[PDB]
């Protein structure tokens, strides 16, 4: 009875399939599940992803375990990932990482959830 | 070594009354938190995060919503009565051109083409 049921997928258009394939399924672990002559389709932390090649507005946030943070931080610096700054202490406390893929669509790492961001903090419903 | 889940989306908008109503009546999320310039729905068990930056002047994104076939008539109508700017499946903008989608079927199902390479 009336509401949408989940995410069905999100898409980017990205400029270089090979490399915005290597990005998400080397770097962020994802799985590469189809490609076409323009195309190509990932799972990613449960969700699927649409890439359609054509040669700060939004961003997408992921969740990660507070122990996996190092982990990620340094995996991304390896790579040569373009990180973006957060807020003060949002890498020394392990709450966030901001990047861009190579596109620049803006994507997030967070360890919290939203009833920590709740608590955390204005009006509540 | 995963990325889990989806954690939220956020959204910058240039009026956020009109977003909270395209947002929790239309599309029926359910209004969290406001503040500034700010506001966080649960919509289709996701987080979104608006920002409200009132001056914005949207093509190489969208995100897509999954509902009941049995309810597309009623989405279909639910936007048209409800002056959507709209475009098995119904795509649409949010107030500020945000791309968004419903389907009737899961992105798995519908990739179940001959050229293309499965993995």
């Amino acid at each position: 009875h009336h509401m949408l049921k989940s995410i069905n997928h999100i898409c980017f258009s990205v400029r270089n399939l090979n490399d915005s394939i290597h990005f998400y399924r080397d770097i962020l672990l994802g799985k590469l599940l189809l490609t076409g002559k323009k195309t190509a389709y990932f799972e990613l932390a449960g969700l699927w992803i649409a890439l359609n090649e054509e040669k700060s507005y939004t961003h997408i946030a992921f969740t990660i375990d507070d122990s996996e943070f190092k982990y990620w931080h340094q995996r991304l610096k390896d790579n040569n990932v373009n990180i973006l700054e957060g807020r003060v202490r949002d890498i020394r406390d392990r709450q966030s990482i901001y990047f861009t893929d190579p596109d620049g669509h803006k994507l997030e790492l967070h360890t919290g959830t939203l009833e920590n961001r709740l608590n955390y903090y204005m009006t509540f419903y």
